[PDB]
């Protein structure tokens, strides 16, 4: 035992007014087949993917923990399992542990909400009147809990279709703590669960590829050798900082957790910040050469007005930028040969600047006529001039649809920047300035090529410097493809680049995370 | 199964440059002459192995022109984005060794650009007289 | 407590038909807990739920009554059966798991909900008694043999929920662990065999020699003194006096302490109406071995430190009276910019300032150096300006750590510096020629070291030797520290490579 | 009893794996006279001439707190008596006395080393 008893220890599974239920008995004179899974499962418990909540003081009452629903998704085994059989039967024991300092307080209750029933507020007067539990904060064993089966049809598809008795908790009372000085504990829980005594599969189908319960796989590579998604350049660090705005709408390196893209993404890591066109190269007697760039996408499709703010892999900064071209003019004895476009972004006060229409611009200080024709090419950057990392002219001053701002963010809780330098053309100091993305390429390319299945709101990362071994923070990755991670310092604050990003467990949008 | 035969990198952007510290001086004959001394390109030192060059060096042959980043100490000049002339073939005359981390680039500028010593990536600009051949 | 899914696992009854003998254990080892000293950790409020405390294979090496007796037999098999006692007072909360992951698994990091998918317990950290558990033997093969690292059952102690607890202003309020193990019922050894003493069980043991005494490693002269000094070069790359724990010899180390900054080669004497009398040396191993361009950026022996040093050279000079004599030469390290020192290739060129054309005769020569000039402790050119495959920089130290010095002192030729600045290696050779001769087995990452006085007794710091050859010593000071010169190392016990000393 | 039980109250002899060992019936015939120490001496406890120590958190772990040899100098008593007679036997009790804060943590092991083992690190 422990030392000492001024905790609460609910060792016994609260009475639940419910009547058992029938599991894999009602299934088993209409699903053509025997199946049964490892009795090795039924003996040990084990954290469900969902497993981790936290109650953090600031939680008010009414805001739902953890609500997660009966099915093959509430082990690491059953998820696993179900990506062979089609379909399910059957009950299941939930184990919860939450046990809080002892100088805590404040208490949380459990109500088996029945299937069919209108998912949404579920505030804090009904969830009473559900059969339910109340437990105290302070609990020390973990506290047992059924999950029974309550359903109309025989077995359940293992497609996610199906309702089924949900299991939502809900902070009843609010956890305040007692210790007298600057602190308050934060208790974090976790969620262990095994199949119950008749959970069983239907009929044994293919294990087929892109099934619905893979977890995560984030790629194993450090972000020192990644490649960064708003320039053709490696990624050269990853940092947090709250100086600078903390809601940006980048238009690149900007995918869901499933694989949808947004706005202006390419999938390509050469399509970033360059753009292929039909160009037209004519002179005049001021500047020199002109082009009338016809957008185009890179790969050779032609462009076409739509949702995004601009063909893939526009540039989504402001300033002037210089431009590679591989031209073939029309002087004899030098026919093809590279030059060097400039390409002013964002309001000029002469600007029919509208990538999204499909027509750029770019001119040449060019002394006489360079006698170009016009051809089909794309144009990679080399340099900006005016750097200032905001939305460009997407239309001539106009509006235009785009990607929704980098957020929202718990309170105190701040974007994890990837950050890349790139090529400056100034005349007063020698500081490249730095651009920083979400996500590295890989990362787009890896989630637009896997299409996973988000579970409930965000995935709960780690960071393993796999040279020594020891964690260096723990960071929440949210479903709209950003990773937010609680800090609280003024100054910026830079991690090293050796790490190897690894999901961790699944984990609902107001986990408290671990400052640093 | 996973293993990286050659040089090829890792990140979809080192491929055809390299990374490496500078050293300009100016002949008064070709021009200015660049003497890279090689290195990773995420950052870490190169050690001759068994690999023919660092992580993402090039396997064409042909005279190439980067575009690299530069700093001056002119005035009213901070900071610009020129152009550079290396030889990638045997070339009959080069004291190259990108197996041992050392390449030379030079201009044609009659002038002497003045440009202090640092740490540049080359991406490639443009090619000339392409062969399919390791250099 | 020790209530896991696991059958019962079979030792000493499966496998005594196909063992010749089945030895038996002086019994009182059945009744008395030990420590496997790489099996404490402390946890702590900043400790992130996931990291993994202590990862311990079941063998003989648990228990150093077992690690020890297992000098005399072939081989083992049985189980074991270990405990656990968490220091925790009442006032403080968070889980602890326990899993035991069985002997074939793809090593690497198991996240939280990866360690308990495994059989495993989970206990709080207010509980006052030992969690006993279990360390059967799941195995494939009758019974293991005892001089061969084969898998067997593991256990794994992961920190499931992080600890919530007050703490004073000093000093943050750790939660320590321990984990000890004894003998189960049938653990039994097989054959009996003569006892050969370097089996791989051995601590390693350093030569009990004061380091005032010990030839220094990279200028062949006596240490004068060990201090740290973290104003100077923190990861400094010499390629000498650099031997790994377990054997190998990195760099360009000799196992001589005489083949140290001097060379052998075959000479080549000519005359120059310009200094001289000019030599080409084509390199050459001391004892008389051939030497080719390999791995180590230069022939066993070769200076490692830039700066103009002259060299003493016998050479049987064809004169009339003066047949042989000894003779300084003149040789440049440093790039200098116009030097072709090509030692990775095998040619050194090395002169003099002399009028006359004093007729030499080639042969085979090793050269002693005689004094520095211009010392630079950076590397020579190991090529004519490439790079060359070296031994990497020492390090890396845990922040609040700095590396230790054995300083010696060199000669010197100058004008107005006057003070004999000079040369510091990381091990004296009296260890280089230590460690690779016994070949000691390494355990985990480093040893943890005391310097004790001889005569007094008390301590003077804990350093910790990092196997990869050096010695770490925890420090937070501004200037050099200099300790006294008349004591003894000896180690202590093998430490994770996580572990924090005590400041000095 | 106090108040309360968030301590750790380990009132008995933990189990040392040592057989017993005869104290003075192996000197009752080779010492040629009767001798026995007041019989009032066995029956309370009391403080060692060494008797103090303290454990302080910034004692590292592995710093031997108190190292006391079987001998007459462990009473006041014992090591008075002990200027008449020339030799002793036998064995003796030790108690520990270390009640620390209930907000305190930390364990320490005590070792009943045999003879002959040379003295110094540990």
């Amino acid at each position: 035992e422990a030392s000492g008893q001024d905790l609460v220890p609910a060792a016994v599974e609260q009475a639940v007014p419910i009547q058992p239920v029938a599991g894999a008995a009602l299934a088993a004179p209409a699903a053509g087949q025997i199946n049964q899974i490892d009795p090795w499962i039924f003996q040990n418990f084990v954290q469900c993917p969902l497993g981790e909540f936290s109650i953090s003081p600031r939680n008010t009452p009414g805001e739902i923990l953890f609500d997660l629903a009966l099915g093959p998704g509430l082990n690491p085994y059953l998820a696993h399992l179900s990506a062979m059989y089609t379909g399910w039967v059957g009950n299941m024991e939930v184990q919860l542990v939450l046990a809080g300092n002892a100088f805590t307080a404040g208490k949380v209750v459990v109500a088996l909400v029945p299937p069919y029933f209108p998912k949404g507020s579920l505030t804090t007067a009904q969830i009473t009147c559900f059969p339910h539990v109340m437990c105290d904060v302070r609990t020390l064993e973990p506290i047992q809990l059924p999950l029974l089966d309550v359903r109309r049809v025989l077995w359940h598809a293992t497609q996610d279709q199906e309702e089924s008795m949900r299991l939502v908790c809900m902070l009843y009372t609010p956890l305040r703590t007692n210790s007298p000085g600057d602190e308050s504990f934060v208790v974090s829980g976790r969620l262990l669960s095994k199949p119950a005594a008749d959970f069983n599969f239907v009929y044994l189908t293919p294990p087929i590829e892109r099934t619905i319960y893979r977890m995560v796989d984030l790629p194993v590579i450090q972000p020192r050798l990644c490649t960064h998604a708003r320039w053709p350049a490696p990624v050269y660090g990853l940092l947090v900082d709250p100086s600078l705005p903390s809601n940006p709408q980048w238009q690149n390196g900007r995918v869901h957790v499933d694989g949808t893209l947004l706005g202006t993404t390419p999938i390509s890591g050469s399509w970033v910040s360059c753009f292929a066109a039909e160009a037209a190269y004519k002179f005049q007697s001021g500047t020199g050469e002109v082009a009338t760039f016809t957008l185009i996408e890179q790969d050779g499709s032609a462009y076409v007005p739509g949702d995004r703010a601009a063909p893939l892999g526009y540039p989504d900064f402001s300033g002037q930028l210089e431009i590679e071209v591989q031209t073939e003019t029309t002087k004899t004895g030098d026919k093809l040969k590279v030059t060097t476009f400039e390409m002013i972004l964002g309001p000029t006060t002469n600007a029919d600047q509208a990538p999204y229409q499909g027509r750029v611009f770019a001119s040449v200080t060019a002394a006489a006529s360079l006698d170009l024709v016009d051809g089909r090419v794309r144009a990679v950057p080399r340099s900006i001039y005016g750097f200032q990392d905001t939305i460009p002219e997407y239309n001539d001053g106009l509006l235009v649809p785009l990607a929704p701002p980098i957020g929202p963010f718990l309170p105190g809780e701040v974007l994890l920047r990837f950050r890349t330098y790139m090529r400056q053309i100034d005349t007063a100091d020698a500081a490249a300035e730095a651009i920083d993305c979400a996500l590295p390429q890989e990362f787009v390319s890896w989630f637009a090529s896997n299409a996973f299945t988000v579970q409930s709101e965000a995935l709960l990362l780690r960071y393993r410097n796999t040279l020594t071994g020891q964690l260096l923070f723990e960071c929440k990755l949210y479903n709209e493809g950003y990773i937010a991670l609680s800090y609280s310092g003024s100054g910026p604050l830079t991690f090293p680049t050796d790490g190897i990003f690894e999901v961790v467990s699944w984990v609902p949008r107001l986990y408290q995370l671990a400052s640093v």
